[PDB]
């Protein structure tokens, strides 16, 4: 069951001005590592991102780790974003079947936002 990474972890975003929501639809039997998520803005300023509380799991890769299953919803606050600004979103997930996908990076185009 080594399906394409984007089928196991369906990533999408929706922005309404200062509010950005990042979503991952996580196929049953797969999970994301909380600690492997990285969000980096380029030409934009965002509020601190608080990763939500997940569940604890144990595997041979990292032993005891906090993971996310089913779906991950992550709100992000854009305080300022110049034209052409982007958000680099990196994450990594594995399959209960016994294998991990490599980290994946998505570039989110941010709509311009005037500060404050």
């Amino acid at each position: 069951q080594f399906v394409p990474a984007d089928q196991a972890f369906a990533f999408d975003f929706q922005q309404n001005q200062h509010d950005l929501n990042l979503t991952w639809q996580i196929k049953d039997g797969y999970y994301l590592y909380r600690k492997q998520i990285r969000i980096t803005p380029e030409h934009a300023k965002i509020a601190d991102v608080q990763l939500p509380q997940g569940v604890w799991h144990e595997d041979e890769f990292y032993g005891k780790s906090e993971i996310y299953r089913d779906r991950l919803t992550l709100p992000v606050t854009i305080n300022q974003a110049s034209a052409g600004a982007t958000l680099t979103v990196t994450y990594q997930g594995c399959a209960d079947a016994g294998f991990c996908y490599p980290p994946e990076t998505k570039t989110v185009p941010l709509s311009e936002v005037v500060a404050n």
